[PDB]
């Protein structure tokens, strides 16, 4: 069908007209406003990583533990396409034991990294995994051990293959950490293909099956990279799943992944992104193969 000869008119037209900027201020100024009551607790202060990223009340992640079970991460559910996922920000050096407790506690299969431990001169995240097979990490106060198993190191990307077991209880899972390590903040991946790929990536490994417990997706705040993979990957199911995939509106679905996590997506050319990922990534899989 020739229906995707529209999506890439109108694509073409909003390209022609320079308005994403428009587009993107206007998605901003009518996202979702809900407290974050919690994420502000004073106890809590240190456990955030930006003072204006904050996850709502009503979407943020418990920890199951009973003295503080606060962590800045959100839950997102998008009924239609039938997928959930964890947004969270770049765990900080006290809150990587809190990291891997809810990547336990939530039965989470895959972890989807964004960023880099060192972009730009500043940290913007701990490392929160082992770098190393011989040299396991420990985290005392949530009592897990994890170890680095194996990774594959690709151009744009590298998947590691993790280890992490639950002290207490006694248990192992095997854990898939997908790394885009060319994305920088504020930025856009190096292309659609490359970014596609990677989702695909994620996407074959059965980490996103419903099977398991939301996959973690985080890049430093967990908002603008994060959201934007999390984005096309949700656009992308809708376009698969309607008879019609042009009518698959992008900006509507921002808007309801903005009422789980404010401000997703960073950039009107994030957003333009998306846009050409999720054309493209249908292309691919509506094309023949
Ligand atoms: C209803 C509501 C409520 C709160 C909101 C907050 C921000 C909202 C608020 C702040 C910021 C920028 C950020 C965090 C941030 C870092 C990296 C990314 C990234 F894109 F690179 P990523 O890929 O890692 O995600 C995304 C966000 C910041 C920016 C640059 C450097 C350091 C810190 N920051 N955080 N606190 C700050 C205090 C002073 C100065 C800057 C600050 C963005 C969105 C935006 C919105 P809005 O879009 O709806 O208007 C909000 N809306
Ligand atoms: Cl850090
Ligand atoms: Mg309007």
């Amino acid at each position: 069908k020739l229906e995707f000869m529209e999506m890439e008119k109108e694509f073409e037209q909003i390209d022609k007209s320079g308005s994403w900027a428009a587009i993107y201020q206007d998605i901003r100024h009518e996202a979702s406003d809900f407290p974050c009551r919690v994420a502000k607790l004073p106890k809590n202060k240190n456990r955030n990583r930006y003072r204006d990223v904050s996850p709502f009340d009503h979407s943020r992640i418990k920890l199951h533990q009973e003295d503080n079970d606060y962590i800045n991460a959100s839950l997102i559910k998008m009924e239609e396409a039938q997928r959930s996922y964890i947004l969270t920000q770049g765990p900080l050096p006290n809150t990587c034991g809190h990291f891997w407790e809810m990547v336990w506690e939530q039965k989470s299969r895959g972890v989807v990294m964004l960023n880099r431990v060192m972009e730009k001169g500043s940290l913007k995240c701990a490392q929160y995994w082992p770098q190393k097979e011989e040299k396991e990490m420990i985290f005392e106060d949530t009592n897990l051990k994890l170890t680095l198993i194996s990774e594959d190191i690709k151009s744009y990307y590298t998947v590691r293959q993790l280890e992490l077991e639950n002290l207490t209880t006694q248990e192992t899972r095997e854990i898939l950490h997908f790394h885009y390590t060319t994305w920088p903040d504020f930025g856009v991946p190096e292309s659609p293909a490359s970014f596609l790929n990677f989702l695909f990536k994620v996407r074959e490994s059965g980490s996103l099956s419903p099977e398991h417990g939301p996959v973690v997706v985080h890049c430093s705040a967990g908002i603008g990279r994060s959201g934007t993979f999390c984005l096309a990957d949700t656009c992308l199911l809708l376009m698969d799943k309607r008879k019609d995939p042009s009518s698959v509106d992008i900006k509507k679905v921002l808007l309801e992944m903005r009422k789980f996590r404010m401000g997703l997506i960073q950039t009107a050319d994030q957003l333009r992104f998306s846009y050409l990922a999720v054309i493209e990534g249908a292309k691919f899989i509506m094309g023949d193969s």
